[PDB]
């Protein structure tokens, strides 16, 4: 039985009017699932939209899980702009690697697989490398600070990674770069882009590997068992 993707969506909701985190305090929706999407074991390529609402304010955003193979583990942070008076519309992304990780492999030619430890530094974060607002609202001011946050590193540390029988291991790690174009927009009951910003923004996808060891009788499997 194969390893299942995984990825995490974590939702921010930022309150525009003060520049403050509100989203432990606000009502937080997704379209679909709970936030940990799980694949059956390969996770296809999808758009959860993600909805907040906080002291009569509502706001949403889209983020687009990665189409994800077996084994595949991966998070990224969205951000939910909450204002009365604008909105943050996505017009455009794309995502790049922009690094990427290998260890050397380890070889398991034996007929039984087990569980490694995997510790993993993410990258996640973003910054704002572009913004043509050249006004004085706070409000609108708030909005685009809320995506130059910056960027940071922690350690991650999985116990659970599958090493296979009969398999040469080893993981890479994905550093991607993603570049979003944002209008700010009036909201009304239409409404005008009052600004324009581009975001930089990090995460970070494990992928172990379990692959054929070369000259060697069989593939890659649970052979025996564990």
């Amino acid at each position: 039985t194969p390893v299942n993707a995984k990825f995490i969506i974590t939702p921010v909701v930022i309150d525009a009017t003060t520049g403050t985190d509100v989203t432990q305090s606000a009502e937080i929706s997704f379209s679909k699932g709970n936030g940990t999407y799980e694949g059956t074991p390969e996770l296809a390529s999808e758009s959860i939209n993600i909805n907040a609402k906080y002291k009569g304010m509502t706001g949403s955003a889209s983020v687009t899980i990665p189409a994800l193979k077996a084994g595949q583990f991966g998070a990224k942070e969205v951000t939910i702009i909450l204002s009365e008076n604008f909105f943050a519309q996505e017009e455009s992304s794309n995502s790049q690697i922009e690094t990427t990780k290998h260890s050397g492999f380890k070889n398991n030619t034996s007929d039984y697989w087990y569980y490694i430890t995997v510790t993993y530094t993410k990258k996640e974060g973003s910054e704002v490398i572009k913004n043509d607002y050249e006004g004085d609202d706070s409000e609108i001011k708030n909005i685009i600070d809320a995506y130059n946050k910056g960027v940071r590193e922690d350690k991650v540390t999985l116990n659970d990674v599958q090493v296979l029988a009969h398999s040469r291991f080893s993981v890479f790690v994905d550093y991607m770069k993603t570049t979003s174009v944002y209008q700010i927009i009036e909201k009304s009951p239409d409404g005008n882009p009052v600004a324009s910003f581009t975001v930089d923004s990090y995460n970070t996808i494990v992928s172990p590997k379990n692959e054929q060891i070369p000259g060697h009788g069989h593939a890659p499997s649970h052979g025996h068992g564990h």
